[PDB]
């Protein structure tokens, strides 16, 4: 089973990324490009990136899932990009 | 902790709605109306699903009585 409902607990503007409680001890870590356009307040430029801060909220939830797991020191990378049989 | 990847097992027209394998032994049950337009097609919950596809869904009722928990696509998300 490889879903869970992450809590964004800080945002990270000069890495483009937040930090995510997905329900492990250590959080995870969610890339500007790993977060779905479903996601995102307003439609942006077809050029160029938003600021991760005008994307997302501290508190909000979403839906990922792990890409890379958890190791060593490091949290797992985690994507709003959900494998679905048949999507 | 109420969130699931569940895999259509069977449709059911005269319900409108499928039953959905979301790891419980009971199959959750998933009506039409509890579907988000992107399991639409490119009408009937025969046209929207099919057996083997799988759905994002969150338990909108536990498991009562002989029932399986019931089911939606609609998924509360806080903040948003
Ligand atoms: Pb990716
Ligand atoms: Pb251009």
């Amino acid at each position: 089973a490889n879903i869970y409902k992450g809590k964004i607990t800080r945002i990270e503007p000069s890495l483009e990324a937040a930090f995510v409680d997905y329900g492990a001890e250590r959080h995870g870590f969610l890339p500007l490009k790993e977060i779905a356009r479903e996601y995102f307040p307003a439609n942006y430029s077809a050029h160029g990136r938003p600021n991760i801060k005008d994307v997302l909220r501290e508190g909000q939830e979403v839906i990922v899932q792990i890409d890379k797991e958890e190791r060593g020191n490091k949290g797992a990378a985690l994507t709003t990009f959900i494998s679905l049989a048949g999507s």
